[PDB]
């Protein structure tokens, strides 16, 4: 992995998507563009170039799965990682996403290590 990998931040409240750009870029990942729900999400994703989806489970219009589902039928971004944020980890939820095609899952709030390793963990499952 590539430190120009441009990242696609998605998530409801402005504060928490500064705080994953802070930890990106403390990380050396710094081509970082923001959403807030998963249809805001899908017009970018349409102009294309991105790397990976860092995205909340629950967002009002799109939610994480949605958007995931979206992203996982779509020809072009098929193949994309996406990363999912939640507050609490359900057992079903990591089910639902797993099965529909997340590269992981991440329980909020988190540091830079911790996202450093979900990050390290995707690229060698995805042989990257």
């Amino acid at each position: 992995a590539d430190k120009e990998l441009k990242f696609l931040v998605v998530d409801k409240f402005s504060t928490m998507r500064r705080i994953v750009r802070n930890l990106l870029k403390e990380l050396g990942f710094n081509n970082v563009e923001e959403a807030e729900d998963g249809v805001d999400a899908l017009n970018k994703l349409q102009a294309g170039g991105y790397g990976f989806v860092i995205s909340d489970w629950n967002m009002p219009n799109m939610d994480g799965l949605e958007l995931l589902k979206t992203i996982r039928a779509d020809g072009a971004m098929s193949a994309l990682p996406v990363l999912m944020v939640t507050a609490e980890a359900k057992k079903e939820n990591i089910i639902a996403a797993a099965q529909a095609g997340a590269s992981g899952y991440v329980v909020k709030p988190f540091t830079a290590a911790t996202l450093e390793e979900k990050l390290n963990k995707i690229f060698e499952k995805l042989g990257m």
